[PDB]
């Protein structure tokens, strides 16, 4: 999938997590986000098209995906443990990673 | 790319890191490993064809890529710091992750 | 050190990172934060004095320190790479961990 | 506790996990390992007594504790999920971290 599709998948499922009542819902949404974030890894954002594929900027771009992937990973464990509220809070917290990357690169 | 290509990329660059003489070579190889691992995320292994895409087995399979991706991430920081030997050591230690997944799923 | 002293160390160095001009200042402050957070691990917060040392609650409390330690770890790599701004951003972002734990346990 | 005691704690509980029959035994063991690892953070190893407390070598020493702590953290989540065998395998795998640090610093 393209960057925009992966971004909408990320966006859609974050809201699913907010409105969710149960672990399964959170679980499912986080799984989809993990796949979206991993697939986003190879993308070149439009503001970085003029940069070398292995530039410092591109390195920093992809680092944000590492952070987001790590966070989804942990939130998923929480939801697997049945810690719904705390997985939802981890989801709220990862928005900081979404925002930080958007502020620099979007 | 498919699973097999990602796996060759992973294997090829691990050997490149072993033979490397400077941090640029390690850095370049780890970057290629991270892309390969991230791209591998969505793959279904032949041994798990018969399992649901959202099965416990498939979750455990993808978990190994989380572990791999985290370790590459960290090793790349070490290489960026010019810590060639310790980045090469981190790379040798990664093999545990490679092996553990192969033993169960390959 | 006590929980309070570790908490002040954490507080003080966070501000040091905000005002910092170079990577060495940030590195030094994160190093101090890492030791404070690791030393905090064994503490029982006043709100949880009545809970068993290996209770659900106490596990969740210490989980927040795993999260914080992980974040400092990564931020320190960024500072080591000379990525001052992004290390400072990483430091602003880990405030979410600080606050999440306080909201629940302070 | 001192370095030796923390190392004994780490060693004893690793064996407990190997012999374990259920998730509770592995959970309990990993919990103790986490505390021992976090307490070990501040220690100076006999081989690095002559180095500055904020030396490059001391930084690399403590870095291995970060990686150990992260692995215990993850292994604990697996045990929490009731994935006993997988938690026991994550425990086997972190021996790589134990050994890597001993090779350089013990
Ligand atoms: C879970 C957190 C995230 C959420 C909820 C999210 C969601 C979104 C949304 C709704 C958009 C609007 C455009 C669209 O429809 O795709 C977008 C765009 C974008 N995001 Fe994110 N995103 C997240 C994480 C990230 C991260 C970590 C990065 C960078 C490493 C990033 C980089 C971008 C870029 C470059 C665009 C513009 C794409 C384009 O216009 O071609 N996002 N994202
Ligand atoms: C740096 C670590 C790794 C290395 C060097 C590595 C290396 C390889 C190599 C050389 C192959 C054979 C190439 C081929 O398939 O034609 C392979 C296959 C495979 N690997 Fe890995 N691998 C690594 C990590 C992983 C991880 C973490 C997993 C699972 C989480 C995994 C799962 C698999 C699977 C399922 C196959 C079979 C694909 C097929 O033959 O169709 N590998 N790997
Ligand atoms: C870098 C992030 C953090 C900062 C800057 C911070 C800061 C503080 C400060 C300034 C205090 C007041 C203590 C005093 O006045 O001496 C405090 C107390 C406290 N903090 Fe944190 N904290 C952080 C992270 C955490 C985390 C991760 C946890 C738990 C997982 C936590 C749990 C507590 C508790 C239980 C208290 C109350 C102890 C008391 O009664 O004094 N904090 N913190
Ligand atoms: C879970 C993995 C680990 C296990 C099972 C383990 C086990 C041990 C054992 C059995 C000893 C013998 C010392 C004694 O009993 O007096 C020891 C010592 C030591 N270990 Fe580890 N350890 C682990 C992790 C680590 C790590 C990650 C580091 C480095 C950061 C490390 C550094 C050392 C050092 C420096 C000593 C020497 C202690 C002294 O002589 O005062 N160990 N460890
Ligand atoms: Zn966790
Ligand atoms: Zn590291
Ligand atoms: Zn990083
Ligand atoms: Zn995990």
């Amino acid at each position: 999938a393209d960057l925009e599709d992966n971004m909408e998948t990320l966006n859609d499922n974050l809201k699913v997590i907010e409105k969710a009542d149960n672990a399964a819902q959170v679980k499912d949404a986080l799984t989809k986000m993990a796949a979206a974030a991993a697939d986003a890894w190879s993308a070149t954002p439009p503001k970085l098209e003029d940069k070398s594929p292995d530039s410092p900027e591109m390195h920093d771009f992809r680092h944000g995906f590492w952070i987001l992937i790590g966070q989804i990973h942990d939130a998923l464990h929480l939801a697997n443990e049945g810690k719904v509220k705390e997985a939802q809070a981890a989801a709220e917290q990862l928005k900081t990673t979404c925002n930080a990357c958007h502020q620099k690169y979007r």
